[PDB]
């Protein structure tokens, strides 16, 4: 059903579960900025990957209310986790990291839907 959204409502409902993915220590670190793949040595990661996301581009778009309705959040958060499962092997280490984290995300993010609608 439609709903408007003040971003700032949006903000301090939706921070909390970005804020608890940022303090999975060290699960998070992969995920804190923008993938470099020159700094890292996967120079094949934009063939896999054409809609890069990380935790600082969901806090920017966060902080500049560039989410208009909870679901677009979500759908950030799960193109940051279907790009590393995609990008990386399962028997990786950040690919074990990305499933921590969405572990995380879901218990975090089931009940703040609940609350928005
Ligand atoms: C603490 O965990 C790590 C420490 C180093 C590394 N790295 C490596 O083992 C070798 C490459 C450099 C580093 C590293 N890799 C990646 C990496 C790689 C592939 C990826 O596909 N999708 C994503 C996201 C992704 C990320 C990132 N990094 C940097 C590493 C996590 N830093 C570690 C602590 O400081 C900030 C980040 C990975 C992890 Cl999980």
């Amino acid at each position: 059903k439609k709903k408007i959204f003040k971003p700032e409502e949006l903000r301090q409902a939706l921070m909390p579960t970005l804020e608890a993915l940022y303090r999975q220590d060290p699960e998070s670190l992969p995920f804190r900025q923008p993938v470099d793949p020159q700094l890292l040595g996967i120079p094949d990661y934009f063939d896999i990957v054409k809609s890069p996301m990380d935790l600082s581009t969901i806090k920017r778009k966060l902080d500049t209310g560039q989410y208009q309705e909870p679901w677009q959040y979500v759908d950030d958060i799960w193109l940051m986790f279907n790009n590393a499962w995609l990008y990386n092997r399962k028997t990786s280490r950040v690919y074990k990291y990305c499933s921590k984290l969405s572990e995380v995300f879901e218990q975090e993010i089931d009940p703040v839907m609940q609350s928005l609608g």
